[PDB]
């Protein structure tokens, strides 16, 4: 199935994740699934002259499990020794505060608008070397925030303070938020729901990501069978 997707979509497979509290890499660190997350990490970082310090994670459509992939990949980076930040850049339908069991009264949107401080907006989790910047309150104008000087300045600060930054984003099919964040990271990981029978959507997502000019590092195939 992996080889089918690699050829039909024309992208390398960074890893395939079987169907499977969300944080399997933390709760079951020796599991074969957790090892596949470590394989994704390794495939991103060892692919010579790439210096990847940050990535956008997006998907072809809603319901692909993208946010769970992003969170577990962040745990894998932290376990490998990277001081890691996961940013919930989906300010429309945020989920990282649910995944990590955190409040969402302060986060990305409030930080950018000066309603909360840097120090208050980023939370250190109970997992060593893993911090989370939740989305904050839902703004009426998310794309304006992403393209603001405020975000450009924040991004520079994050690169000073973290060895690796992962930005979860909305799916790429209807809004351009993922593309706008890709200006900053220069790098995108594409989560594809293997259960999605609409291959036009899968192919279109690749096209949309490539149109940014960012490096499409490869695909994470999710919800694979045993």
């Amino acid at each position: 199935t992996e080889e089918d997707v690699e050829s039909q979509l024309g992208l390398p497979i960074l890893g395939s994740i079987q169907k499977f509290s969300s944080l399997i890499v933390h709760e079951q660190p020796k599991s074969p699934i957790s090892e596949k997350f470590r394989g994704i990490r390794s495939n991103i970082m060892f692919a010579p002259d790439s210096a990847v310090q940050s990535i956008v994670i997006t998907s072809e459509a809603p319901g692909a499990g993208k946010s769970t992939i992003a969170a577990n990949l962040a745990v894998a980076y932290a376990q490998a020794g990277y001081k890691t930040l996961i940013v919930d850049g989906d300010m429309r339908k945020p989920t990282q505060h649910y995944i990590f069991n955190l409040p969402n009264n302060e986060g990305l949107s409030s930080l950018l608008l000066n309603w909360s401080t840097y120090q208050d907006s980023i939370i250190s989790t109970e997992i060593e070397d893993l911090d989370v910047l939740t989305s904050g309150p839902i703004p009426p104008n998310p794309s304006e925030l992403i393209t603001s000087r405020a975000f450009a300045n924040l991004y520079d600060t994050l690169l000073m303070n973290y060895n690796f930054v992962i930005i979860d984003t909305p799916p790429v099919n209807t809004v351009t938020d993922a593309q706008l964040f890709s200006k900053f990271t220069g790098n995108v990981v594409y989560v594809v729901n293997s259960e999605n029978n609409n291959k036009d959507e899968v192919k279109k997502g690749k096209e949309l990501i490539e149109a940014t000019g960012a490096k499409l590092l490869g695909v994470v195939l999710n919800r694979m069978p045993k």
